[PDB]
């Protein structure tokens, strides 16, 4: 018989959310060669993924409408650009589903899409075949979608450290953690958080829910709460397969640089791409770092430099290095790096917690503030900056508390053990490993 397998796969065609669906799909498509693979993005998603990439020749790229129409300009803003191609809605995605067909000659037989791309639930729904979503942000905060009236009730009643003992196994998550877009009611809501506000509803139709975590490290009472709103709950190991990685010339010798460094000094400062810190927390961090005589490796986009205090990066230069871009997981292996100072985004978090380097946190927007509220209270393995925005007394004395002090000794402990659960969770006898071979067998059955 000739093997008509053929998953087509949507991606939320922005940053962050590529790399980790693109992970899962070589994962599969690598031990699966004779099954299709259509990944279909925008014309920018694809740019971004695939341009000095190769990929296998069972896994082809599509290209549909970002709904921005020629002409009009975004203005700068990270939620415009979101909206605009939600609103294409799942007419758009068919449109590659049928270059997918064409090319391929088959049906497609099963669909695996960002959780966030709720349309192409309506697609699979459509063609009949299974929906698989998928979870590439803070695990914990799928649990938020399922209580959104208890949340929102909560969050204009009650006091702004209030716990949310509502949620099982989240009972350390406080009302100030809540990602602001679940509460904005009126002409605030946007097409975005309507969209992910639908999630309660829309993933229990997902033939199974893959996380992009580690099982091990999600509360257990959580993990039994997620099964039972769902299908089927799959854990992958975010890691990345040797097929996801482009080798990089370290143009600005961090590597070699940290070489010269003690175990655990540095401190390695970053506020990933999408944030841009409010200019005076920016000359905050500046300022605290110079005085806190550290170490540090400071990634900052260029068109930050002109914002740092007069002499900064001079009178620094001979203990810190402040750059436009670092190789972060390899940075984050580096046995000198002691502390990552983060606005807690998914990836970062799960590169942080893979190497045993604990956080300093800073969440920006989305649902940042949950992981770090994770970070500090549950896994304890790092603090939420003193003040909640960056100052220089107070992130001063978090540079002190995890580097050098011995109060921080059980956050650095923790950070080893973590480590250590990690390690023992990707291994092959891990629950991932089974959780992954289910998922291959749902695509071989569909």
């Amino acid at each position: 018989m000739k093997n008509k397998q053929h998953v087509a796969i949507f991606p939320f065609p922005f940053g962050s959310h590529l790399p980790p669906l693109l992970n899962l799909v070589l994962k599969l498509a690598h031990i699966a060669p004779n099954t299709s693979f259509s990944f279909i993005g925008t014309h920018s998603s694809n740019a971004f993924l695939f341009t000095k990439r190769h990929i296998p020749n069972n896994i082809r790229v599509f290209t549909i409408s970002d709904g921005i129409p020629e002409g009009h300009v975004p203005a700068n803003n990270p939620i415009e650009k979101l909206d605009l191609f939600l609103s294409t809605g799942p007419d758009n995605l068919r449109k590659g589903i049928e270059l997918a067909v064409a090319e391929t000659k088959q049906s497609v037989t099963c669909i695996i899409a960002d959780a966030f791309v709720t349309s192409s639930l309506l697609v699979a729904q459509t063609l009949n075949v299974p929906w698989i979503a998928f979870w590439p942000n803070v695990s914990c905060s799928l649990s938020l979608y399922f209580n959104i009236d208890l949340i929102r009730d909560k969050c204009s009643k009650d006091a702004k450290n209030a716990t949310l003992d509502f949620l099982p196994g989240l009972s350390k998550l406080r009302v100030e953690d809540v990602p602001q877009d679940m509460l904005d009611v009126g002409e605030k809501e946007t097409l975005f958080s309507r969209t992910l506000n639908s999630l309660g509803v829309v993933l229990p139709q997902a033939k199974a829910v893959v996380v992009n975590f580690f099982a091990e490290l999600d509360p257990p009472l959580f993990v039994k709460y997620m099964r039972s709103k769902l299908q089927s709950l799959l854990y992958v190991v975010p890691l990345p397969c040797p097929q996801l990685l482009l080798p990089e010339i370290d143009s600005n010798g961090c590597l070699s640089w940290l070489d010269s460094k003690s175990s655990r000094s540095v401190a390695y400062v970053c506020f990933g791409t999408v944030v841009s810190p409010p200019p005076q927390e920016v000359v905050a961090v500046a300022e605290a770092l110079e005085e806190s005589g550290f170490p540090f490796v400071w990634a900052l986009k260029e068109s930050l430099l002109s914002i740092l205090p007069k002499g900064f990066v001079e009178r620094t230069s001979t203990r810190g290095k402040v750059v436009s871009w670092v190789p972060q997981s390899h940075v984050l292996s580096h046995g000198s790096v002691g502390v990552f100072v983060t606005h807690c985004g998914a990836n970062s978090v799960m590169e942080s917690v893979s190497n045993g380097v604990p956080m300093i946190c800073r969440p920006f927007f989305g649902d940042q503030g949950i992981a770090a509220r994770v970070i500090q209270d549950i896994w304890e393995v790092g603090v939420i900056v003193e003040g909640k925005v960056f100052t220089k007394n107070g992130f001063v004395k978090s540079l002190n508390l995890i580097l050098v002090q011995e109060d921080g000794k059980k956050i650095r402990d923790n950070a080893l053990k973590v480590k250590q659960i990690v390690q023992d969770a990707v291994g092959p006898h891990g629950q991932a490993a089974e959780d992954f071979n289910t998922l291959v067998e749902v695509i071989s059955s569909s």
